[PDB]
């Protein structure tokens, strides 16, 4: 019922985004706050 | 040989300055650098 080009390509890009987000959230952004340090005694 | 007013008053003020400097150096300025602290980790 839907268009040929739309569903397949949109689903593929959505799955790619999900995979990239999973990898980045699991690994890259885990210690964004714990390792965030400033040069001060305050 | 010198003037009446000069020697006595100058000597008294000089001795006063010496005593004040002795007290201040012994006590007030002893930890001017050791207790000098800045708010930084540098």
């Amino acid at each position: 019922h839907s268009t040929a080009i739309g569903r397949v390509w949109l689903s593929v890009i959505f799955i790619f985004r999900i995979m990239v987000l999973v990898v980045a959230a699991e690994s890259v952004w885990g210690d964004e706050k714990s390792s965030f340090i400033c040069n001060t005694l305050q």
